[PDB]
């Protein structure tokens, strides 16, 4: 389970451009494939005015990369939103700057975790790969992904 | 390019049994499917006489689990051995200590790297990834995996 949230989170400050430079995943069949379910680009986040993230993303699927919007829901704590889907899925927003990295999980109730590695540029961002590798010694991830700064300005990373 | 080799192998003490506990690669389509062309897992080591290293593996391939023989020949240094195909591949071993885990690479001349993190046990051996992850702080790899206890003792991880 996801215990690391990042205290006194502005919300409307995470608005904008982001890269998924690294992804990471409890199960490899998460991030395996092009067309994997937790294989999943950000683009932009969109904070409401109401406090709800909406995530602006890219998927493989049906041999090709498409456009998806997600509303995350906001609770009662700052860093921890809900997906309204099929399932009970939380966005926990584990640690940021605001200006350069974001890191954050997706987590289901069964237990099912996919963590990202956000930055504001197509660089390899080092210090925000430590951030995100020391956030990740807590939870019991299967497979990690990095992108190229080449791939990070593709549709869908190819 | 690796460089790191275990200094004075003794390449008859890696005989027998072990398991792909972890493997990583340079780029993500070498490792992402069931399928993908540096998804091989270890069974056995077989030294020859001659001092040649043959690796049982098994492979994923036509939706099933095949065995597979490779021979790595000697070269003029012990942790080097050349697999005879149509291109120039290099085996290189790390580091070992014979009676719980072994890191090994393999790479080509273009530049393309898979290694693997080796143990004797279907055990997570946490000092083992601990030499594991060290060893590839020095290489380009975007992809990582690793395997349960119950994958371990299962035909190609399923």
């Amino acid at each position: 389970s996801v215990t690391q949230t990042m205290k006194g989170l502005d919300i409307q400050k995470v608005a904008g451009t982001w890269y998924s430079l690294a992804m990471a995943a409890s199960d490899i069949s998460l991030l395996d494939a092009q067309s994997a379910p937790a294989r999943v680009y950000v683009e932009e986040l969109k904070p409401t005015p109401e406090g709800d993230l909406e995530f602006l993303l890219q998927k493989w699927e049906n041999g090709e990369c498409a456009q998806k919007k997600i509303i995350a829901e906001k609770t009662k704590i700052p860093a921890v939103f809900k997906i309204d889907a099929l399932n009970e899925n939380k966005v926990l927003v584990l640690d940021t700057d605001y200006k350069k990295y974001l890191l954050f999980c997706w987590e289901n109730s069964a237990q099912s975790l996919a963590c990202q590695c956000l930055v504001r540029t197509p660089e390899v961002d080092d210090e925000a790969l430590e951030k995100f590798d020391k956030a990740l010694k807590a939870l019991p991830m299967h497979i990690r992904l990095s992108f190229n700064p080449t791939q990070l300005e593709e549709q869908c990373h190819i």
